[PDB]
């Protein structure tokens, strides 16, 4: 498991206006919880918390 920002299709965040939009999207996806990052390393996005390893995260790279 990491702390991360999940990824969508390909290596790109989902952007969020909402915490509950991020903690939805994190916790059906095998999260504890999520919420909107809006200042991060790869700014406006999603973090999840306790994401587990088969779920995709935003690496270093571009969002293709």
């Amino acid at each position: 498991v990491r702390d991360a920002y999940i990824a969508a299709p390909h290596n790109c965040v989902y952007e969020c206006a909402r915490n509950e939009y991020c903690n939805d999207l994190c916790t059906k996806n095998g999260a504890k919880s999520g919420y909107c990052q809006w200042v991060g390393k790869y700014g406006n996005g999603c973090w999840c918390i306790e994401l587990p390893d088969n779920v995709p995260i935003r690496v270093p790279g571009k969002c293709h």
